[PDB]
């Protein structure tokens, strides 16, 4: 039950995205209208060519409301798919907001 719903580009693809850049994060996973495609609201993390630098992206998307953010882990397959997505083997992730801390690790299986 909610009295307001509003939509904000949080992190816009056009911009704030320049050091993984790209944006070829399709997958048959979500093939709607016979293409590859993924979650509007999330992002995939793909490299731009072969460098994946650390990614610092705080931000305060602050209305005077509450804001709803959603985000996912990939774990991968094959450790050649982490090189062909990330470059780098031995990640980590981290949310960083003042109700919720969560240090992730990723996993291939």
């Amino acid at each position: 039950s909610v009295s307001s719903f509003e939509r904000f580009e949080i992190f816009p693809k056009t911009s704030s995205w320049p050091n993984h850049d790209s944006n070829k994060g399709v997958t048959a996973a979500c093939p709607h209208a016979g293409a590859k495609s993924f979650y509007k609201n999330l992002i995939w993390l793909v490299k731009k060519g072969n460098s994946y630098p650390k990614l610092s992206k705080s931000y305060i998307n602050d209305k005077g409301k509450e804001v709803l953010v959603l985000w996912g882990i990939h774990h991968p397959s094959t450790s050649a798919d982490q090189q062909s997505l990330y470059q780098n083997a031995d990640t980590y992730v981290f949310v960083g907001s003042s109700r919720y801390s969560k240090k992730f690790k990723p996993e291939i299986a």
